[PDB]
């Protein structure tokens, strides 16, 4: 599946791993985390994240 990175802190928030530590089993794609997940790192919202592809 697909990775996402923090463009604040460098998480790579990867699909097959989820954030099971904060709800998020894995397999979770990125547009189906709740709308107040945050990197579990930094605490940015979803808005700061970018897909690695293309
Ligand atoms: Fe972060």
């Amino acid at each position: 599946m697909a990775k996402w990175v923090c463009k604040i802190c460098g998480y790579i928030y990867d699909e097959d791993a989820g954030d099971p530590d904060n709800g998020i089993s894995p397999g979770t794609k990125f547009e189906e985390l709740p709308d107040d997940w945050v990197c579990p790192i930094c605490g940015a919202p979803k808005s700061e994240f970018e897909k690695l592809e293309d």
